[PDB]
């Protein structure tokens, strides 16, 4: 069968936190006062929620609600108890209140507001600088929750809303994370297409915080090569091939043959054989003002097949690439 594996950092952080940290099934839910949010406009609809423009009038401030659908009901209390774990941490969205909504009758999760702009939009106007800035915050929230003992594992332009006029980031919908217990089996059919790891794709099931890693290094050569998104896979098999036609399918083999993995036999038709590319390769004149040397080096760091060889957000935020962004 296959190998185990444990993450490299924090490995332990859960066994010694008090059981109720990390026993969400056992958390009782405080509620607020539902007269206290008027829904304005609705921002959008997912599988698992409905998330509005509210007003809260007891301050007439702007904040989020969002309207969690009886789904998976698991998932509720993991959220809430996960935004409570790390509310206040950098870069981490606030949940500010938990109110029973009268037409639902399902739970509504109050944040803080934050201005946003289409990541559509707004990419394609990010500075060298401003990518650098920007990457370095979200290495922020994710060393954060990692050091609380928690995976993310829906890293996406989605899921992070940058209010650039104030140079203002957050990571938002914690809907799909988790706590990370050391030789615990997880569910694979985590994070969007683009932004799955090879774990994901070749179903080994005992990942760790890495996963977030290999989603932001995806972000990241979305970014600085200009091309959305980067690993463009038609289905989740397709998905795979992509990587491969990058990273080259030897590497591919060398990291399934360290964990005693066997690749689906539906790749046997369509994976083919390619050499691992230069990162150079995908330069251009359009994007070559937001490469540098640094930036595909630590690119190169974060997208790499094996798991445990993915520099974790301490590392990363060691990197030469951020050594031009002010330290605040
Ligand atoms: O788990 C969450 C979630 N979530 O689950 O989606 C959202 C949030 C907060 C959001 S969602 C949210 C907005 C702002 C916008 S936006 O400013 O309207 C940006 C737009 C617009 Cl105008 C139109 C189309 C797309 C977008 Cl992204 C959209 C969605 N800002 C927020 O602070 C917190 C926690």
């Amino acid at each position: 069968g296959p190998v185990p594996s444990r993450a490299r950092v924090y490995t332990d952080v859960n066994t010694h936190r008090p059981r109720e940290y990390w026993d969400y099934e056992s958390h009782v839910v405080e509620w607020g006062n539902q007269d206290d949010y008027q829904l304005v406009r609705k921002l959008g609809r997912g599988k698992y929620s409905e998330v509005f423009e509210a007003i809260n009038i007891t301050n007439n401030e702007k904040v989020v609600v969002k309207i969690l659908k009886p789904v998976k009901k698991k998932k509720i209390k993991r959220e809430i108890k996960i935004l409570e774990n790390l509310r206040g941490g950098p870069n981490i969205i606030t949940l500010a209140d938990i109110v029973k909504d009268p037409v639902s009758r399902t739970p509504a999760l109050v944040f803080e507001h934050v201005n946003n702009t289409d990541f559509k939009q707004l990419y394609q106007t990010l500075t060298d600088y401003d990518i650098r800035f920007y990457m370095y915050e979200i290495l922020k929230a994710l060393d954060y929750c990692h050091s609380m003992g928690i995976m993310h594992r829906d890293v996406k332009p989605h899921n992070v809303m940058i209010d650039h006029e104030h140079r203002k980031l957050r990571l938002i919908d914690w809907g799909l994370a988790e706590f990370y217990h050391p030789g615990q089996e997880y569910n694979v059919r985590v994070a969007s297409r683009y932004f799955k790891g090879p774990e994901l794709l070749v179903d080994y099931q005992m990942y760790d915080y890495s996963l977030d890693m290999w989603s932001l290094g995806c972000m990241l050569a979305s970014m600085i090569f200009r091309k959305e998104p980067f690993f463009h896979g038609h289905d989740n098999y397709d998905q795979l091939v992509r990587i491969a036609k990058v990273l080259g399918t030897e590497d591919l083999y060398d990291y399934i043959d360290k964990y005693n993995i066997e690749l689906d036999p539906r790749f046997n038709d369509i994976l083919g054989r390619h050499s691992r590319k230069r990162w150079e390769r995908f330069v251009h004149s359009e994007n070559q003002h937001l490469v540098s040397p640094e930036a595909l080096d630590f690119l190169d760091k974060l997208l790499r097949y094996d798991h445990q060889s993915r520099l974790t957000a301490r590392e990363a935020m060691e990197h030469p690439y951020f050594y031009t962004v002010v330290k605040d």
